[PDB]
């Protein structure tokens, strides 16, 4: 069947489906409603930075649409929906003035969601610093954003808190790292070549530090104030692709060991146990910051559930450790990324030249964090493909590629569920075509099609494959 026997049977009581989006890539009123520039702003208006030089100015539109849209959510059966708070929207300047227009939004937003009996599940932080706070303190670089991000953590939680149950800080702190300070191609542009400045062997990591003691800050100031009264959780959002060993070699299986411990470990060896990878300390050295004894037992355990985005999967070819001069972030884990095996290669991609279709490797993913971290509650925050630019429309809307993606990969999840995997929901990425980032407009990830000329939204057929799969 065209659900591959799949429906709400064939997973745990209670789990929860959901779709996603971010607020840069969907709100729009990006200089209206009151909201401040946020990095991204800046960036994207900047000529031959995005595709086509577009921006999210507009974007879906969410801001003026959101119950159309959470009226389709519902109407597709689904129980949750993961979007995030536009820091500068509430916080123009990041500190200080509260922007009420703002709060107001969120608020209609989540009253609305929990009339129509969806949960929300909120992201804090969606790569959007408020371009106040990059120009003042220099953003990630400076450890003073615990303190910032921890005065705005603990606005939303007042504000908002009382009705949300379920929040995360950040949305991938590993690809602010990697892009924006390694390769310098996402804001806010740093890198060792770059003409902002930086460093791409020592800032990507002084950058995750700060987002992991800055997450560590804010789920303290919810447990020491709110938890009580609000009796809700905070997670945190990493992204996991999964790494297979080229070959059954020690070196290509110690290659895949380090990949992942440089990718995932970065994040979950401090969030569970209290330290980074040892490979990550051996090999990084005195770039690698430490954690001090009391920040360790603070960031241990910090996180209620781990959000997970996967989409894709390489293979991992050894070499010998070398002694090397320190040049990056991406060259240090001494790994060669392959992405075919005696031949074949490990899948097709989609329209993103990084997205293979390896359903596999959500099932890799997913068993690996249940084997290695002591099965901690897991959920999928992200998960989807994306269609070309330029189709028609009707092209759009027959997305048999996409469905044949979420049934494989819903099949491949169940069954690390099926073998014991603490997973807790999942997250369709999108609900909606989108700004994607660099590739603008030119990228399709929704199960709805958005007409960028008209805004109208028109489901696909992954809407009704979902429609039909989730119905109660
Ligand atoms: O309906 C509005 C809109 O829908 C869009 O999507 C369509 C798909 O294009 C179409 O292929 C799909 O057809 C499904 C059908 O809904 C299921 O009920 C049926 O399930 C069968 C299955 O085939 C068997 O193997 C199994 O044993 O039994 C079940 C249940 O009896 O499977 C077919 C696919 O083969 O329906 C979607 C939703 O309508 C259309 O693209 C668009 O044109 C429509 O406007
Ligand atoms: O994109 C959809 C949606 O989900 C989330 O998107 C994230 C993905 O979760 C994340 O895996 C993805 O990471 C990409 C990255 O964008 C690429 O720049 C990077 O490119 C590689 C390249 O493939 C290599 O050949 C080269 O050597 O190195 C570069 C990196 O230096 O590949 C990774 C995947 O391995 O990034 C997405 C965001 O850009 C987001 O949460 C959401 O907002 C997205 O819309
Ligand atoms: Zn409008």
């Amino acid at each position: 069947n065209w659900l591959g026997g799949l429906s709400r049977a064939a997973f745990p009581k209670r789990f929860v489906f959901g779709t996603v989006t971010s607020a840069y890539q969907v709100e729009g009123m990006a200089a209206s409603g009151g909201r401040g520039p946020s990095i991204w702003d800046a960036f994207a208006h900047t000529p031959g930075n995005v595709a086509g030089n577009q921006n999210g100015d507009v974007a879906t539109d969410q801001y003026h649409r959101y119950k159309e849209d959470v009226n389709l959510m519902k109407s597709l059966n689904f129980d949750a929906y993961r979007f995030s708070i536009s820091w500068s929207r509430i916080f123009p300047d990041g500190e200080g003035r509260v922007n009420q227009e703002g709060v107001a939004y969120y608020n209609n937003l989540i009253n609305y969601l929990l009339q129509k009996g969806i949960t929300p599940y909120v992201n804090l932080y969606h790569y959007d610093l408020p371009l106040a706070l990059e120009k003042k303190y220099g953003g990630w670089l400076n450890a003073k954003m615990a303190d910032l991000f921890t005065e705005y953590a603990d606005f939303c939680f007042k504000t908002f808190g009382n009705r949300v149950k379920h929040w995360f800080t950040f949305n991938e702190p590993r690809i602010v790292a990697l892009l924006g300070y390694d390769q310098g191609t996402n804001p806010p542009k740093r890198c060792t070549k770059c003409a902002a400045g930086g460093n791409s062997a020592t800032e990507p990591y002084i950058v995750a530090h700060n987002f992991l003691l800055s997450h560590a800050a804010a789920v303290a100031r919810y447990r020491t104030k709110y938890q009580a009264a609000q009796q809700g959780k905070v997670g945190i959002v990493l992204d996991f692709n999964w790494y297979e060993a080229l070959s059954n070699s020690t070196e290509d299986q110690a290659a895949a060991q380090r990949a992942r411990d440089f990718h995932i470990g970065w994040y979950l060896d401090p969030l569970i146990n209290g330290h980074y990878p040892q490979i990550m300390q051996d090999l990084v050295k005195d770039r690698l910051p430490k954690f001090t004894p009391e920040q360790a037992r603070l960031v241990k355990g910090s996180a209620d559930y781990i959000g997970i985005n996967q989409y894709t999967a390489s293979y991992m070819k050894g070499q010998q450790l070398m002694q090397q001069t320190p040049t990056s972030y991406s060259a240090d884990w001494q790994v060669t990324a392959v992405f075919a095996k005696n031949g074949k290669p490990i899948g097709p991609q989609a329209n993103s030249n990084w997205l293979y279709i390896v359903p596999w490797g959500m099932y890799g993913c997913v068993n690996y964090i249940k084997q290695k971290y002591g099965n901690p509650t897991v959920v999928i925050t992200g998960n989807g493909m994306d269609q070309p630019a330029n189709l028609s429309r009707d092209q759009y809307l027959r997305d048999t590629t996409r469905v044949h993606f979420y049934r494989s990969y819903l099949t491949q999840l169940k069954k690390a569920i099926d073998e014991g995997a603490n997973v807790a929901g999942y997250f369709a990425w999108s609900l909606l075509d989108n700004f994607e980032w660099l590739s603008g407009y030119t990228s399709k990830f929704g199960i709805v099609y958005v007409d960028f000329n008209t805004l109208e939204r028109h489901p696909k057929a992954s809407a009704y494959w979902f429609r039909d799969m989730l119905k109660h």
